[PDB]
């Protein structure tokens, strides 16, 4: 109970869950937590913490140092600045973060425990020091299919996404619900009203959706009633920086040569927001080295981790289970829709949900704080 | 001007599209249309009846029969009823069909001119009568893909979809509606206050999305703020009814052998409802059968057709152009995200999106009748 655990980042989105997450599990119980700020340094720390009853100043190297390991939430800007400065001081602790800024550093690990335990293992013994969890598309896409890769039966994969506003942000969750307050808005009398007519509701929903009324200075279009086919930054190429984490992080995380190199995996695809809150969905197109048979797929994806599910692939239980509505909040990563398409038996469709916040960002950091506790 | 011409299923959802775009392009002007009702066979037809002012009935074999063409949006059940009787009474005639009924009988055409017209054509000199529009999602991926089939470059392609609300009816896209209400109004309070707690917001609207009071009739489970990962009936085997029209439905329009046959090109994939009113989106993985430059499917893809618009594979481009908020309610059909895939030179990216009601619907039929008139 004595390791000096550094909470960076805390107060936002992604660390709120985390404090949620490390709460429920007793996380506090084993260490000794230190809660530092951008703001409001020397202000009173949250009830979680112990024998440190004051807010630590996040970018104050001298307070930083004194950690055993750093768990941050508080992005890459916040990285970039501080990790090079801590370094540069002589500090030999673990840095845990969920930013992008280290995943692709040769003296990083990107870690995905109940994917990659043995990676991040041996990287420990070989004295590796940064620990990176990856993107979200990623992470959740590993959770679900994570038993094929184990057993070597990927040729190829492409993933179409449908994501969730929360990988933007809480200004861009709250930008989602505003503007399905506008389209709603637009059109409640006519919906109260048995006997209007649709093309009408139709016609004033798309007048709100254009209008100067929608608010969309977060995502620079609407999402309610939209999709918008490109997530972060363009990179020139036709391709955007979000589809290629899938194939970089993908290969890194299970120990791979580089995407494009002989016993790579290729994994590629389109990433596409859609109007969900915080659960990201992945439909895949699979090419397995051999034809195996669904019954064996299946026994293989449900039995790689305690929290991915097979979801039978039916009308009634895909509906039910296989969704945003079921999977927000919880830290079960269904897949289903698994059949072979009609290319050929080698070929293998599925469909995957997972909640972001959680696999897809918080979970994986908790996990590896203990994981260094032995615990 | 006397080619008598019947509507039925005119006062529904893609009848109503259908009566807007024959006004709007003057086909009124060309024919004698002939108003047939359900529920008030001799009330008063619409006022851009002509000599006809009277409803006829719809389920009148002799008030049907004296029609040279009939243009039906009524759907399956109405065609399952009255076509066998109508056909078995000698009538000759064209018939012109939204609903997937007729589709597959050996004796009809799957109808989308701007990507078969020589389909069509053919058809027509070989005394075909039966003129089927196909399912929207094959309809909107032919208009925007068909030049790479029309060149017999497509190996095979998969589709992962995003569908709007408007291919299950109205009540749908008003439940759709409705649930958005339900969403933004368990935080409405929560929006407007700068210093709310978004785990709060997030929670609360989980509570009313799962909660009693969420309209879920029509689709029996949420669709605002979620998907649905399966649309139309369960064939039992892990293949939904609409993903198998992929297939089934491209072989068809194109004059190729049925799905599975040598020859056929393989279309398969998952269809995935979204939150959206009326148009569908398509992500595709699709492989060529060689290495052609990404300049040159540009101008293929580009080259087929008069409505689609390939969207420059940028961000700012994709976000304001390729997305149900620019394409409702137009008849263009925008493709974009088209890259080569890190498989390689053979495999293509591409998302395309259009408006169901319109190519996917409506379109397609008043264009046939445009054939039909010469």
């Amino acid at each position: 109970g004595s390791m000096n655990v550094g909470l960076v980042g805390w107060r936002g989105m992604v660390g709120s869950v985390l404090m949620q997450r490390m709460q429920e599990e007793g996380d506090f119980d084993l260490i000794e937590p230190v809660f530092f700020s951008t703001s409001n340094a020397g202000g009173k720390a949250p009830s979680f913490a112990k024998n440190e009853t004051t807010l630590k100043d996040a970018t104050s190297i001298d307070d930083l140092k004194k950690c055993d390991v750093i768990i941050t939430c508080q992005g890459g800007d916040y990285t970039n600045d501080v990790f090079p400065k801590l370094r540069a001081a002589g500090w030999n602790g673990y840095w845990i973060d969920a930013a992008s800024s280290l995943r692709m550093k040769d003296d990083a690990v990107i870690i995905l425990d109940p994917v990659n335990l043995n990676v991040i293992k041996d990287a420990l013994v070989n004295g590796t020091k940064n620990f990176i969890g990856g993107n979200c598309t990623v992470s959740l896409m590993l959770m679900a299919l994570g038993g094929l890769f184990r057993e070597n039966l990927v040729d190829w994969m492409t993933a179409m996404t449908y994501q969730a506003a929360s990988g933007a942000g809480a200004q861009n969750m709250r930008e989602l619900l505003a503007q399905m307050g506008t389209l709603n808005g637009a059109v409640a009398a006519q919906l109260a009203d048995p006997a209007s007519a649709i093309l009408d509701i139709d016609r004033r929903v798309l007048a709100a959706m254009n209008g100067d009324a929608m608010p969309t200075s977060q995502f620079g279009v609407p999402l309610a009633g939209s999709l918008i086919p490109w997530i972060d930054k363009d990179l020139g190429n036709g391709m955007s920086r979000e589809e290629w984490k899938g194939g970089a992080e993908t290969n890194k995380i299970l120990g791979k040569p580089a995407m494009g190199e002989p016993g790579s995996v290729p994994v590629d695809g389109l990433c596409v927001r859609i109007g969900a809150m915080r659960c990201h969905s992945q439909a895949l197109t699979i090419k397995l080295k051999k034809d195996v048979p669904l019954d064996e797929i299946n026994g293989i994806l449900a039995s790689a981790n305690d929290w991915v599910k097979v979801v039978p692939n039916e009308r009634e239980a895909s509906m039910r289970d296989l969704s945003p509505a079921k999977v927000t909040g919880t830290l079960s990563v269904p897949v289903g829709r698994l059949r072979k398409l009609a290319m050929g038996g080698e070929y293998l469709s599925a469909f995957t949900v997972g909640d972001q916040l959680l696999w897809g960002a918080a979970e994986p950091l908790r996990r590896m704080l203990r994981i260094l506790l032995d615990k």
